[PDB]
């Protein structure tokens, strides 16, 4: 995989690494939809409204199968650490229409 998963489970917001790279979530939207880091780092995104959000890279994006997040409720958090350099869309699962993408440097 080009990611691994410190969590399965979200996780509190309050329980987010000191410095980590944070992505909010708000508006049905993520608030940084282009985002960009280094091979090694832990993105986190952080859900802070009510309506349950995810991130969902499709098949073949971060490797074989599709990496479907799980559901944070709000003022919960899920992370990702990225492990090779590349172009990496996702979407909420639910809501598709909300598009990012992480950019490995
Ligand atoms: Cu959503």
């Amino acid at each position: 995989d080009k990611a691994t998963i410190p969590s399965e489970s979200p996780f509190a917001a309050a329980e987010v690494a000191d410095g980590a790279i944070v992505v909010d979530i708000a508006k049905m939207k993520y608030e940084t939809p282009e985002l960009h880091v280094k091979v090694g780092d832990t993105v986190t995104w952080i859900n802070r409204e009510a309506m349950p959000h995810n991130v969902h890279f499709v098949a073949g994006v971060l490797g074989e199968a599709a990496l479907k997040g799980p559901m944070m409720k709000k003022e919960q958090a899920y992370s990702l650490t990225f492990t090779e350099a590349g172009t990496y869309d996702y979407h909420c699962t639910p809501h598709p229409f909300a598009r990012g993408k992480v950019v490995v440097e």
